[PDB]
C-alpha cells in the first residue's frame, strides 16, 4: 500500500525468498485482478489473480498459447506446445506415468523410503531439505528411471540448472546453462542407446525406448520429452515434501487430527499441494486480442496464471488462507493446473507423498514428534516456489 498501484511488480524474486508476496497479490486482487506490469526483470506482462479467470485462460489454449516457453523468464517438449502435436504427444506420454502401470517399482519405493527413515539423526537438529525432501525425491526418480545410483546426485544438479535465474550461485551466464544441459542430453541419449536395442525391463526410459506410438517424435521431441519427465517431477515433490511438515508445525490442531486419524491423509495430501503451490504460476502468449477480467489483452501478450494467488481466492475456496486437512473437497485448487495441459504425473505425485506420510507415521506416530525448529530459508525464483532448508528435530 505505500506503493502506487501502476508500479506493483509481484514477479520480484526477492518478494518470493522473503515471504512477503502474499500481500501484493491480496491488493491485486481487490483493486486490479487483472494487472498490468510495464517495468519488470522479466520485461512487461499481465498478472491474472482470481481463480476463475486463470480457469479462463486455462480452458481457451485456442486464444492462450504454450508453445515455445512456460514461464515468465524469457529442446522441444509437448508442455510448450500447442494442440494438435500437443495432444498425439500427451497420448503417447500418458500411460508412462499413470500408476496402473507402475505398482512394482512403487512398492519397490516404499521400501527405500523405510530404509531412508530408518537412516535419519533422532534428538539431533538437521537439515529437512538435504537428508528428506532431496534424498528421497533423487531415490524415487532414480527408481522409475532406473537411473545409475552413484550419478544420482546429476538429477538434482539438472532440476536446478533447469529452472535457475542467472547469478544466484547455480550458474554464472546463459552460455553455463547451455553448456551444462547439453551434458544433460549427452548422458540420457547414452541411456536411450543402451535400452533400445536390448529386452524392455522394468523402468521408465525401457518403456519409452519401446512403445511404438514414440517412433513418430524426432529424436529432439524424444530427448526433450525424456528430460521434461526427470525434471517436472523433481522440485514440485521436493518442496511438497518439506511444505507438509512445515504446514503442520505451524498448525498444531491440525497436527493432533492427523495423529489421531492416520486415514486423513487422504484430504491432507491435496491440501499440502493447494498450502505450498510449489510451481507459483505459469505463463501463455496471447494468439488474437482479447478481453480477460475486464481488461484489453494484445496478440503477442505474456500472460502469467498466478496459482499461488488464485489458491489464496475466497471466491472460490472457503477460508483459503488456513490449512485444513479434512476439507469436503480438497482437489479444489490449481497447483497441478487445468485444462488439456494439466498435470499428467499428479496421480503418481500423490502417491510418493502419501508413501512418504504413511511410512514416517509408522515411525513417529504421535504430535509434535517432527518438530520445525528454526527457520525455513525460501528459494530466490518467481516459478520454484520452495525451500533451500529446513531445520528439524525428530522427538523419539
Ligand atoms: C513424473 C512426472 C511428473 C510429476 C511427478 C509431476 N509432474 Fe507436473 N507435469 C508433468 C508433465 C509431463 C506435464 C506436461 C503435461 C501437458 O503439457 O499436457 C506436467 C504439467 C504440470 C503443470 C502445468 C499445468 C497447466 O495447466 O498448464 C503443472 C502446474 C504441474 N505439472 C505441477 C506439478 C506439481 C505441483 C507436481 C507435484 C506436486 C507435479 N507437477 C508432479 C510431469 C510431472
Amino acid at each position: 500500500y505505500a506503493i502506487p498501484l501502476e508500479d506493483i511488480d509481484v514477479s520480484n524474486p526477492e518478494l518470493f525468498r522473503d515471504n512477503t508476496m502474499w500481500g501484493y497479490f491480496e491488493r491485486l486482487r481487490r483493486e486490479d485482478p487483472v494487472h498490468y506490469c510495464k517495468d519488470s526483470l522479466f520485461g512487461p506482462y499481465w498478472s491474472v489473480t482470481k481463480f476463475k479467470d486463470i480457469m479462463q485462460v486455462e480452458t481457451h489454449p485456442e486464444i492462450f498459447s504454450s508453445e515455445g516457453n512456460i514461464t515468465i523468464m524469457e529442446l522441444p517438449m509437448f508442455i510448450a506446445m500447442d494442440p494438435p502435436k500437443h495432444d498425439v504427444q500427451r497420448m503417447a506420454v500418458s500411460p508412462i506415468v499413470a500408476p496402473e502401470n507402475l505398482a512394482k517399482l512403487e512398492g519397490l519405493i516404499r521400501e527405500r523410503t523405510g530404509r531412508a527413515l530408518d537412516g535419519l539423526p533422532i534428538n539431533e537438529t538437521f537439515d529437512w531439505v538435504k537428508l528428506v525432501s532431496i534424498n528421497l525425491t533423487t531415490q524415487m526418480l532414480a527408481t522409475l528411471f532406473d537411473f545409475p545410483w552413484e550419478d544420482r546426485a546429476k538429477l538434482t544438479r539438472w532440476s536446478d540448472v533447469a529452472t535457475a535465474l542467472v547469478g544466484t550461485g547455480i550458474i554464472d551466464s546463459e552460455e553455463q546453462r547451455m553448456e551444462e544441459l547439453k551434458g544433460c542430453v549427452q548422458y540420457m541419449t547414452r541411456l536411450w542407446n543402451e535400452r533400445v536395442n536390448v529386452p524392455p525391463g522394468n523402468d521408465l526410459i525401457s518403456m519409452m525406448a519401446h512403445t511404438e506410438s514414440m517412433r513418430n517424435m524426432t529424436p529432439e521431441e524424444f530427448l526433450g520429452n525424456l528430460i521434461l519427465l526427470i525434471v517436472g517431477g523433481n522440485d514440485t515433490t521436493r518442496n511438497s515434501m518439506t511444505g507438509g511438515v512445515l504446514a503442520l508445525n505451524e498448525n498444531p490442531d491440525e497436527y493432533r487430527k492427523l495423529c489421531a486419524n492416520p486415514a486423513l491423509i487422504a484430504s491432507m495430501v491435496p491440501e499440502i499441494v493447494r498450502w505450498q503451490t510449489p510451481l507459483a504460476h505459469m505463463r501463455r502468449t496471447a494468439l488474437q486480442d482479447t478481453e480477460l477480467g475486464g481488461k484489453s489483452i494484445r496478440k503477442g501478450d505474456k500472460v502469467i496464471m498466478w496459482y499461488v494467488s488464485g489458491n489464496r481466492d475466497p471466491e472460490a475456496i472457503e477460508n483459503p488462507d488456513a490449512f485444513i486437512i479434512d476439507r469436503a473437497k480438497p482437489r479444489h485448487h490449481l497447483s497441478f493446473g487445468f485444462g488439456i495441459h494439466r498435470c499428467v504425473g499428479n496421480r503418481l505425485a500423490e502417491l510418493q507423498l502419501r508413501i512418504v506420510w504413511e511410512e514416517l507415521l509408522k515411525r513417529w506416530p504421535n504430535p509434535g514428534q517432527i518438530e520445525v525448529v528454526g527457520a525455513p530459508e525460501r528459494v530466490l525464483s518467481p516459478f520454484v516456489k520452495g525451500y533451500e532448508s529446513l531445520p528439524v528435530r525428530i522427538n523419539a
